[PDB]
């Protein structure tokens, strides 16, 4: 149009995502030997798989319109006070926390914490984390995160039977809803019978029982003492396993004195938003002798090589990267993010401000039940926290209306009583809309006044907390908002990120986390909706499931996207677990993430492992395309073709080598995960949060999850996956406005790139490193792996030397000894330039040449920079120098790395046998 | 006394427990240091008994921080957010988002100030240094500052400039300048000596050879683009300068004033990606010709050498402010708007050459497309060639056009004579032309006019055809991830708040909370034009009246005025405004204004700045107001007495005993009282300067209520008034402010008024009681530190009882006989125990002043002390010769990373010493000074104030 030439778009954001622009790519094909992207394609990707017609999208929208189009959206949404409670209570978020951590690139764009020697700073975070829920629960020791309070709890059922083998468990039916329902799955498909039984109804007698689960405070409010239920369950060889609250439990006794195994529950009341269902991080802690059976990953204390206390993951033989099927779980991805925000919110509270709060909201919730006592309303339980179960005197009718009125929301049970939890947030105005709502008379003023000030409730019981907690320095120092701002920076100083260097992570997709796209997530309009409000409250939230859901199934070739699982894992267990539905055999090839086998377990499929050739190619199968290690298969059709004869789920976590170009569901794929954390911008969060949607055909649409509280749907459910309907739902606006930004053509160019990007280093380090695997023609997709197993012969140079050394360099090293141990996989992703890559290959060049010398009897085998790295600061500024090579080559090896620039390893080389052999996962003193 | 609701369900929060820093304990440990029992003893030995408050301050009950963004939501909701093409000035732009969260609402970027201390401060230095840079390749000049406050204010500069330059005493302004810059250089000139004309080009008479400088604006307030080479040339050819007023998107496609001889250009870098703010903060613009730079105003960045020899920046030619050369100096302006200068280099940075010639391509066609479409309508377009703005004459009614154009919501400028201006900027898409061609009555929508239609600018003799922004800088940061590393990077050599405490003496370095914070980017606050009609900001008319009662109960004044945009122009605005009550009462002849040697150099300049004959009174061997010399001064000029400037408690932190005696006895002899209230942390919720005899004072909102430092700016100088003066206080030419008015001081009616929402939240967050403890821990610090230092150090002054107030001096200068230290030495030798310096040799050289805040806990005072402690040691090994005098830590400091990790080291102490003299200095927290030490002579003998190659 001659309005598009006179008035051209404002901005395109593949620009700014994208980083080589028109020059850099035109060098990059030079390098390859080629005149154009579409050659490289035609080259990589085969012919007959590719996409018949483009991807049919809305026109892209420019970024300076992007946050008013998504506002058009989110303002849709009503954001009430809810009461509801049901796992999900409204809090105070401290605005700092929020600005410093939560809307800061420097604790955010960072993963998994693998290299822990430039990541001490998330890795204390997560310590403080675990410390926080071992005092608070009372239990010996607490994980680095679940996904959520169901799924924690599920974790416990199956961590019960992993002990004792036995097929039966008993569920209290006074557990939330949604975690009884993600429960119920998990066991319908490992094999385990569930039954809902009370205290009372239990029957122990048998020894067939694995454990028992409960809820304290229960989901009606009632605080019970289950000292009696747990002796009884030991006694005939069951552990007892308790769902809890954190708040709750600053002011009561908590679970592990009165002799629980596991405590488990949501840590999003610490300072974390509703989100509409997530992203919280759980907790899950357990006593001495089960930590051998943890889920998930726990940080621990160990050396370093001068001797140093120092940080790192601890027991990690357990996790699905090591023992794969045999794993204590398939979570890869858990909420790390959000762990370190509550970790914080302890920090900045202390016990002593976690008590103030507790009280208040108790004391709150106290008022509010004299006060409808009073009025001839019955309460069903005396002693509670901050719940209250209600059978109206007056019509129920009347009270919703009234609370309509004032945009208040209870919980409506069954049998027609009112659940109404009161949080941090409640002031004596809300406590006087809530009286008028029930028709008393009186305000909160004049209902304290007759109440005196004789102790009653929690304070006044048997229940009463006597045992201290959080009197570690960590929880006692940074009160002030000056020190927990500089606390928080000195953590994240220790953490490269990708404010810092590209972070070639192999099978992570370490690309840009835009601003415009974390925007929102922040937005009242979606941080602060409860999850269970009535849908009339949450149409922005409908509105932009349906427009991402829609483009999702565009991406894929997909019929029907869920987006009920909240990590890619979560959604392989969902993806498995809807074939099995709607149909034991599981076939998986050895190239397989470990997720794929652990998922396999867990949704009680039989894996028969399938073998790899020399060159790197191969009830359903699991496949990926492209291969786990970055090649195209030449006849990925006939692999689906075969098994239809005879369901597949397709691996979706290497989709940005496919968007735009090729979509799994054309190919044969019935079912794929996405991982939105990965392939569409949401942040890697030093370990979490993620989104795993899965999108089907058809066919399987029928048996995709549903949720007890919020209804999904000839409907046939699987069951139920996760504790919120929709999962994280506060996150997914970051992978919309992606999409939405980029269109089709800059989602297609974003790949062009991430493959262009791949190949043009493979390219480039050919001649100093094999590229282990290429496809049939020689090229890659968009990541690669680089064989350094020959340099263990030659000089005796293993991969985690390289890794350690690349940090001298300024570089997170690439994924290791995955999917091929003892070698490099490296994913540039598209959002890096051509400058940025060409350091990352000449600080591999460089350590080739270091390699050499060692070949070569050029430098001591035993004493070289390869040997020695990563090097520290206090390494190189020490007066004590005792090494064959400058302090110049330790630490500035190359003119790119300055002072200026330069990035620090805080510690020196991890020891990873020490610490699991002194096991310390808990602050120390 | 308390309600039983209160005991059960107390308040939810207490903000003062975040702000403040020492808790009970270290509060009564930091007593027990001092001897004494109570705060009230402390205060009751500090501050003299008869200025103190009879009442505590009266004011709301305190919010707690987790309602205070509800709250403050109630009152900004109430503005609304038309699309406005209102120009005169400010333009709608796209604040890049990367921007706006990795630099505006980052802590390390905005809690630093002033770069005095380059060595750890080269970031915020190189980005000022890519700002001048910017604005030297747009205008075609020189050399440009580091910033000034607005666009009004830098051609007040520029008619200042042409009177020291010549000496010649009238000055031509066009009438085609906006009206606030016309009315901001005439209050400028009126107060300064200077005769204003309002002539257009062909009426500017320069044939007498009395004209000192000619502003005029390209493109002009109606919109024109114009050749003023025959002007400009008429000019020179009669010794007077030609000064241009101008915008920077504009000249991304227009020929710039450097290539028609301009001398002077100036205007506000706004567009490049900073919000309209109802007025701002925006970093003006101001670059001159290469033999005008001596008399350059403000901050401006220079490249010079460190020890080493490597290439490093620092601020040049200092000798030209107000800190150095006082009532001699080139201006006032001390506090600027580096933040905001830095957002804007960084826009160019982001967008670079080609972006911004597409930005400023695609505004001019949507102008153009615009044209043709009223042209179409029967409408009257009064000039062909423009930019973005029109000059309309409506072939309909004019009522009929804007009753459309409020259907829309969509503001025009209402001319005088009943046309219209339509200014379109960056954010006008294909939707907004629609709705403007709609307004106008063309059926035809954007898309058709544009069928039927190079012209403008392009087709024209006006087209740009020079380079700009072709330095490696502007063409490296174009991805995303490119720009947060490198705002990362600079970022990084920065030390700031969420590092260590930076204890700079009358800056007042306390904590800006993120509740605070967080509503200055608020679209509420941030997205509204200054001009807008007035029912569309109901909201920040009420911040204003809340803010203003507020601030009027804390300092005993009646009435405040928002309009100057520093503390200096503060000082200005108020001593004007005592100038103008002086004229109404008959009494003009009095422009002596009486102002003791220890007072900041603002004041001096600020009186000269003004038109006041100063009259200097000295200070005393102990450090107060000389009474006997002061009683002379008084006498000597009491017949022409206008004021003194005083500040209460003085600039060495020590409260005058009889402070009301000193105000009695200027009143007595006619003149008024300026009290300059940049140490109000100290009086705060205690005494008030208007119940002790007061007239006037500003107040720095950016020191002692909470706005960011910003490494320079942005600040706000709001002056208390008593009753008496309110009829004069300055008003503006667009929006009303009444009377009797000075005149007009900021180019934005209340100056920058989306900063304002900070100190409100301070303030209604605190409370009476949090305020109050907020400035008794502020003594309180200020004194436990002096105590713990007076064995090692001397404290210069003290009170009449021995106590300071929330500053004192550490009298370094005996070091110099005994040792051969200076200052500075301690200073730089500091950044190695992880501390900025105190503020350096003012009021007294050769000393260092020492102010913690409140926000501060005691082991954060205890590492500062001990660090001293410790640097007392080292000076004593000099002295006492165990060590080298030449080579030791303190001469050598900085000690860099490239110094402590070489190979080479050829020192007599370690390397242990250099970097990590005691134990809480960590390789886990180590700040690292970036250069070794700064060669201040080298860079103003070597001058060069551009991005030197690659
Ligand atoms: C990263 C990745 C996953 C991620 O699973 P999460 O639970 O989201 O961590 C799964 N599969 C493959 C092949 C991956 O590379
Ligand atoms: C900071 C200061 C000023 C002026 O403030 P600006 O905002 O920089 O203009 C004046 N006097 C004293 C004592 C100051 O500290």
């Amino acid at each position: 149009r001659l309005l598009e030439r006179l008035l051209p778009r404002h901005d395109d954001f593949a620009r700014r995502h994208i980083g080589p622009g028109d020059k850099d790519q035109r060098e990059m094909l030079q390098t390859l030997g080629l005149a154009s992207i579409d050659e490289l394609i035609e080259k990589t990707v085969p012919a007959n798989i590719r996409l018949k017609r483009p991807l049919k999208m809305e026109d892209p929208v420019c970024e300076n319109e992007i946050l008013a189009t998504l506002h058009a959206i989110s303002s849709k949404n009503q954001i009430w006070r809810s009461y509801i409670g049901m796992g999900y209570y409204n809090c105070s978020v401290p605005q700092t926390i929020l600005r410093n951590l939560l809307e800061n690139s420097g604790w955010i764009t960072q993963y998994t914490p693998y290299q822990p020697e430039v990541s001490q700073g998330r890795l204390e975070s997560l310590l403080n984390y675990q410390t926080m829920v071992c005092d608070i629960t009372g239990l010996d020791m607490a994980n680095a995160s679940l996904l959520d309070e169901g799924t924690a709890a599920a974790e416990a059922l199956q961590l019960c039977y992993r002990h004792n083998k036995r097929r039966k468990f008993l569920v209290d039916p006074r557990c939330h809803p949604q975690t009884i329902a993600v429960v119920q799955t998990r066991a319908k498909y490992t094999g385990v019978l569930t039954e809902l039984k009370l205290p009372c109804e239990m029957d122990f007698s048998g020894k067939d029982v694995s454990g028992v689960l409960f809820q304290y405070p229960d989901t009606e409010g009632k605080v019970e003492d289950f000292t009696e239920l747990v002796e009884r369950a030991h006694q005939s060889g069951s552990l007892a396993c308790c769902a809890t609250d954190l708040l709750a439990l600053c002011i009561l006794r908590p679970p592990g004195e009165f002799g629980v195994d596991i405590a488990l529950g949501s840590s999003q009341r610490f300072g974390v938003p509703l989100g509409y269902g997530g992203p919280h991080a759980a907790f899950f802690a357990v006593r001495e002798s089960l930590v051998r059976m943890m889920p998930g990953r726990m940080v621990g204390v160990t050396r370093d090589a001068t001797g140093k206390e120092v940080y790192r993951l601890a027991l990690q033989t357990r996790e699905q990267h090591i023992r794969r099927d045999k794993a204590t779980s398939n979570i890869c991805t858990a909420q790390a993010l959000l762990a370190n925000m509550a970790a914080m919110f302890a920090i900045y509270h202390g016990s002593h401000g976690l008590e103030h709060i507790a009280r208040r909201v108790h004391n709150a919730t106290l008022i509010l039940s004299e006060g409808l006592k009073r009025a001839g309303h019955q309460l069903q339980h005396d002693l509670f926290f901050d719940t209250l179960k209600i059978q109206c005197g007056c019509s129920v009718k009347e009270v919703l209306g009234r609370a309509a009125q004032r945009q208040i929301n209870f919980r409506l049970f069954e049998d027609g009583t009112l659940g109404i939890s009161l949080d941090e947030t409640v002031n004596e105005k809300d406590l006087d809309d809530l009286l008028w709502i029930f028709g008393c008379e009186s305000s909160a003023e004049l209902v304290a006044e007759s109440m005196g000030e004789e102790c009653r409730g929690i304070p006044g019981s048997v229940f009463k907390r006597t045992s201290p907690f959080l009197t570690h320095q960590v929880f006692n120092s940074y009160h002030s908002e000056t020190n927990i701002v500089r606390y928080m920076k000195k953590l994240e100083n220790k953490d490269i990120s990708l404010v810092h260097s590209m972070i070639p992570l192999g099978s992570c997709t370490m690309k840009l986390n835009s601003s415009s796209e974390l925007a929102p997530i922040t937005w009242k309009e979606f941080a602060n909706i409860h999850p269970f409000v009535p849908l009339d409250q949450a149409q922005g939230y409908q509105q932009l499931f349906r427009e991402l859901e829609k483009d999702l199934c565009e991406l894929t070739g997909y019929d029907q996207v869920c987006f009920q699982p909240n990590s890619g894992a979560q959604g392989e267990y969902a993806g498995l677990a809807t074939i099995r539905a709607y149909l034991t055999v599981c076939l998986i090839p050895k190239s397989a993430h470990g997720t794929n086998p652990a998922s396999a377990h867990m949704a009680g499929m039989k894996i028969q492992p399938v073998e790899v050739d020399k060159y790197g190619n191969i009830a359903a199968i699991m496949i990926t395309y492209p291969s786990t290690n970055g090649v195209f298969e030449e006849n990925i059709s006939d692999v689906c073709d075969l098994i239809h004869q005879h369901q597949v789920y397709l691996d979706g976590a290497n989709m940005n080598a496919q968007v735009g170009i090729c979509r799994p569901g054309d190919f044969g794929s019935d079912v794929s995960h996405l991982n939105l954390h990965k392939t569409f911008c949401i942040p890697h969060g030093g370990g979490g949060p993620g989104m795993g949607p899965i999108g089907v055909k058809k066919h399987l649409a029928p048996f995709l999850p549903n949720h007890p509280v919020i209804s999904l749907k000839d409907a046939c459910p699987v069951g139920t996956v996760s504790a919120a309907p929709w999962g994280s739902s506060s996150i997914l606006p970051i992978s919309w406005a992606y999409i939405k930004m980029m269109g089709g053509k800059g989602l297609k160019q974003a790949t062009e790139t991430a493959i262009l990007n791949a190949n043009y280093m493979a390219k480039r380090l050919e001649t100093h490193y094999r590229i282990l695997f290429r496809g049939a023609r020689g090229y890659v997709g968009h990541e690669f792996i680089l064989d350094t197993r020959p340099f263990k012969k030659s000089a005796n140079i293993e991969a985690v030397d390289v890794a350690k050394r690349l940090q001298d360099y300024g570089f997170h090293a690439p994924t290791m000894s995955w999917p091929v141990a003892g070698t490099l996989m490296v994913e540039p992703t598209e959002s890096e330039d051509k400058a940025e890559l060409d350091r990352f290959c000449d600080a591999m060049i460089s350590i080739r040449q270091e390699i050499a010398d060692i070949e070569e009897g050029r430098i001591d085998p035993r004493v070289n920079p390869l040997k020695m790295s990563p090097h520290s600061l206090t390494c190189v500024t020490s007066s004590h120098w005792d090494r064959p090579y400058s302090r110049e080559v330790a630490a500035f090896p190359l003119p790119f790395v300055k002072p200026e620039n330069k990035f620090w390893p805080t510690i020196a080389r991890i020891d990873d046998i020490y610490g699991d052999q002194h096991l310390v996962c808990t602050c120390p003193p």
